[PDB]
C-alpha cells in the first residue's frame, strides 16, 4: 500500500515520503510524462512502470508484509499481487537510497508543464 511504501521510504532514506518523494520531478507521486529529471525521478519512473506491469493489482491500497534481514528488505509471501507490489516498492526504496547523493530539493513540487513527451517503459 502507499502508506507502507512511505514507511519503507522513510526507513531507507530518512526522508518523509510526503513531502520528499510525493511531488518530485516528473514521475514521483504523480506520473506520467516527460523525461525524468534525475536519477531519483528515474526511480519513480521505473516504479510507475513496475506498477503498470500489474494492471489487475491495486498497489495504492493492497497491503503486503516484509521483514529486514540485516538491513535487507525481504518481501514475505502474500497474494501474487502483494508479492509483486512489494518487489516494486522494495526496488524503488533501494533506488532512492542509491540516489540520495543527487537528490535535489529544486525538484520538489516540480510543475507539470515542464514534463512533456512519452517515454516508454
Ligand atoms: C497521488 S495519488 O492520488 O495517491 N495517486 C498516485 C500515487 C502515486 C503516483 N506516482 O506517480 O508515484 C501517482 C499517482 O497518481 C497518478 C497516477 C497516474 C497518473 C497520474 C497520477
Amino acid at each position: 500500500s502507499l502508506l507502507e511504501f512511505g514507511k519503507m521510504i522513510l526507513e531507507e532514506t530518512g526522508k518523509l515520503a510526503i513531502p520528499s518523494y510525493s511531488s518530485y520531478g516528473c514521475y514521483c507521486g504523480w506520473g506520467g510524462k516527460g523525461t525524468p529529471k534525475d536519477a531519483t525521478d528515474r526511480c519513480c519512473f521505473v516504479h510507475d512502470c513496475c506498477y503498470g506491469n500489474l494492471p489487475d493489482c491495486n498497489p495504492k491500497s493492497d497491503r503486503y508484509k516484509y521483514k529486514r534481514v540485516n538491513g535487507a528488505i525481504v518481501c514475505e509471501k502474500g497474494t501474487s499481487c502483494e508479492n509483486r507490489i512489494c518487489e516494486c516498492d522494495k526496488a524503488a526504496a533501494i533506488c532512492f537510497r542509491q540516489n540520495l547523493n543527487t537528490y535535489s530539493k529544486k525538484y520538489m513540487l516540480y510543475p507539470d508543464f515542464l514534463c512533456k513527451g512519452e517515454l516508454k517503459c
